[PDB]
């Protein structure tokens, strides 16, 4: 199961992974399993109730950072596994420059674009307690407000 807004776990700052061992491997496999089951394109650890800096998608990014971006930004409609039935436009840089660690603890530097850039940014935010509604266009926010209220109500 995936945790839903407005659960407060989603609002915490996830903690850096320090042990790149067997627990980590198990946690990451669990994340993939849950992701495949939910037919998600990606998943962050907080969304399965683990407050650790881990993101996966269909590879693995541990303790990621985003450290630069294109001038070009665009709005794309996003959904989020933590917000059933909710969609809206989010403006983000087209291209981002990132760093992260792999399952063995080696550091990697990468530039992401297109779809990977988008997914990565959305998931990265989860690790910081930031949710896509926080960054949604004012118009789409309003359109989705009644539905957010209902999510809060249950
Ligand atoms: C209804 C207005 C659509 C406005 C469009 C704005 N610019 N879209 C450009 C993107 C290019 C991908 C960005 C890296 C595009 O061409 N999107 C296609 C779907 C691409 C599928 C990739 N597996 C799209 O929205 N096509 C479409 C077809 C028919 C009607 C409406 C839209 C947009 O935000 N599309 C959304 C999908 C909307 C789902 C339909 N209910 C989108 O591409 N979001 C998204 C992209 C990448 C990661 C996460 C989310
Ligand atoms: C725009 C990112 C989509 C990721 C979302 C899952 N999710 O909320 C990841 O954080 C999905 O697969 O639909
Ligand atoms: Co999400």
């Amino acid at each position: 199961k995936i945790v839903k807004y407005p659960d407060p776990i989603l609002r915490r700052r996830s903690e850096e992974v320090t042990n790149f061992d067997d627990n980590l491997k198990r946690v990451v496999r669990k994340m993939f399993d849950i992701m495949y089951e939910s037919k998600g394109i990606g998943l962050s650890a907080p969304q399965v109730n683990i407050s650790k800096r881990i993101i996966v998608w269909n590879r693995i990014f541990i303790n990621p950072s985003i450290v630069e971006q294109s001038l070009v930004k665009l709005k794309l409609i996003e959904g989020c596994l933590s917000f059933p039935g909710i969609e809206g436009k989010v403006e983000r840089p087209s291209i981002v420059s990132i760093s992260y660690y792999d399952i063995n603890g080696y550091k990697h530097l990468k530039i992401l674009k297109g779809i990977h850039s988008r997914i990565f940014q959305h998931e990265f935010d989860h690790l910081n307690g930031t949710l896509f509604i926080d960054k949604m266009t004012q118009v789409d926010k309003k359109k989705v407000r009644p539905k957010l209220n209902e999510l809060i109500r249950d």
